[PDB]
């Protein structure tokens, strides 16, 4: 009767410790009418711990020392079992909550193990979380949807043959240096500093992307929905502002647009739609991301609070959206000779 | 000091069967001095069962009954684990190569629990074979890489809003009608079969392509590689033949084709690549796919085998690709703070 949320959480992963403090919220938030936790930690050497509610974290009231209780309980999982998929080493989920920031519980990896396990789960599936997440790939998606980004070139290790100077004649400066996971972003202001960048950033991924600036104001957008995914208000960063201070149509646009690229990229659950609005009214994507925050001062969420939705609802509305979508690949997925 | 391959096979599919022959015929080649083999077969249910290489079939030489040992020595998965990563329910694998046909096996799933184990594996990663296998997708990136693809409308179960004399207009006639995931095709010839069409796809994919005609020969070329991607002979469907018969600088830009097709759809390890070859010499791609068969009859490895490439050493180059790629990428992932 009670469904059963594995809330999924931590990471090998900078934002390690915003997963945590997103875990915690989720579960203090969660309808306990509606749903039980189960909890599964993944430490920063990405070793799976569960974890009981009430002593899953070490030094929760402080900002600088909170971590993970590496309880030791190691999890398996059966690929193809159709029950009790998550297995301890030496409770059974009905719908994962995955929030594992970093490259593996991001990128679709995640969500294709949990795929493997026949486990409904929120958020993008692999396509779509492993598009987003290579900003490389996102960009050449949205642009074919004829949706503005920046313009850019992509490196990797092998061409990284390349002239700054066609490519201040192409992208002008500065230039923006980015790895094309989603860290060794580097602002280029001469055409000196640019070797260094570009150094950098093939440290941390095979692909590098190099971008014109654009010039605009930064608003964000909050998406939420598999088919027919909604928009929250706007927010300006200026340090978040929240409506944004802009015009009912130029929300209006920024709003479709975000639903749109969502389309384009595949995504579903949620997505944090992050956009430049220029001068002249031209809306830029900088990025789509399929793993937003979900702590209590998290942008996503505070998003939807002031669109009217609340924050154990917007979570009740992420399972709703999982399990939806999870039965109706049943159907397809049982539909092979 | 020899490397233990974990051959992965099987699947819930219709290819299930030439998934079995392939494992046997990668069975007998693989080369004793380097490799030894351990056998997970996935049953048509989804699943997996241990075998030993004397006993993983039934009726292994009557093509007709061919099927699964479901041996019932079932597999679970440590994820996070750097060691013994697959257990026995109730061998260290160095490598995975996995050849499991349908939907998980295809589409990234596979690959991201492969991931998630911290296993090196053969053929593309996730993002490549997500997009590859989704149609829709891999056509829109092809597109904005200025690759020639037929054209094309993709409809969802919400917009099936369809019209078929627009559709007409545009693409025009005989349309075919195909789910976005790589059954359920048809060639509709006249605009009063269309809604038929698009009724059966719909019923195994929640996205459904509308192609245009291509009129042309069907030439079919292997891409084997990594980062520098090499490209087979071509094989002309007649039905095979190989090599094709047409002209060397036709080869040369079929080949030059498809190994930017797999480029920028991020294909990794082998892909096969199907064109159409019009009367004008325009090359249109039809399927990048990342799945090829690996029998003895497969077009894949009898276009390396024509290309110098024996089967032995295919099947060691792409195990080779595949440890190269994981020794890259642990750098890569050891980076982050
Ligand atoms: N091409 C660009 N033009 C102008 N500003 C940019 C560009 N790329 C990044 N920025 C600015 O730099 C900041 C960091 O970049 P961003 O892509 O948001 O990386 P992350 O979200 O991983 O920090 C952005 O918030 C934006 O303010
Ligand atoms: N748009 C098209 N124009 C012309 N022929 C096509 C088109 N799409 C498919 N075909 C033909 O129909 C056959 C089946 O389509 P294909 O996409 O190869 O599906 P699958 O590989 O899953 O059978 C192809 O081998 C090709 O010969
Ligand atoms: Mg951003
Ligand atoms: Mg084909």
């Amino acid at each position: 009767r009670k469904i059963r949320v594995g809330l999924i959480f931590g990471g090998k992963s900078a934002e390690h410790e915003v997963s945590l403090q997103s875990a915690r919220n989720i579960l203090d938030a969660l309808d306990p009418q509606r749903f039980e936790p189960v909890l599964i930690g993944i430490d920063k050497q990405g070793q799976w711990h569960v974890n009981d509610p009430d002593s899953f974290l070490l030094h929760a009231d402080d900002p600088a020392r909170i971590a993970l209780h590496r309880s030791g309980r190691g999890v398996a999982l059966l690929p193809g079992a159709q029950q009790q998929q998550l297995r301890p080493i030496q409770a059974q989920i009905d719908v994962v909550f995955p929030i594992v920031h970093g490259t593996l519980g991001e990128d679709g990896s995640l969500q294709g193990l949990l795929r493997m396990a026949n486990l409904p789960f929120v958020g993008s599936g692999v396509l779509g979380s492993a598009v987003a997440m290579d900003k490389d790939m996102a960009k050449r998606v949205l642009r074919d949807a004829r949706l503005a980004v920046a313009p850019f070139v992509c490196f990797d290790r092998h061409t990284a043959h390349a002239d700054v100077d066609t490519l201040i004649a192409q992208l002008g400066l500065p230039l923006f240096v980015k790895p094309a996971n989603q860290v060794g972003v580097s602002q280029v202001r001469t055409a000196d500093a640019f070797a260094a960048a570009l150094a950098l950033a093939l440290a941390y991924d095979h692909k590098v992307l190099v971008e014109a600036a654009v010039a605009g104001r930064e608003i964000e957008c909050a998406v939420l929905g598999n088919a027919v995914p909604h928009a929250s208000v706007c927010g300006e960063v200026v340090e978040i502002v929240i409506p944004a201070d802009i015009d009912a149509q130029t929300q209006q646009r920024i709003q479709q647009i975000a639903v749109q690229a969502y389309q384009a990229l595949g995504c579903a659950g949620m997505a944090r739609v992050d956009v430049f609005l220029c001068a002249d009214g031209r809306i830029v994507i900088n990025e789509v991301n399929t793993l937003p925050g979900f702590t209590r001062i998290s942008v996503y969420p505070k998003l939807w609070q002031a669109s009217g939705l609340d924050y154990r609802g917007l979570i009740t509305r992420l399972i709703e959206l999982a399990l939806e979508r999870h039965t109706d690949d049943q159907l397809l997925r049982s539909a092979v000779e």
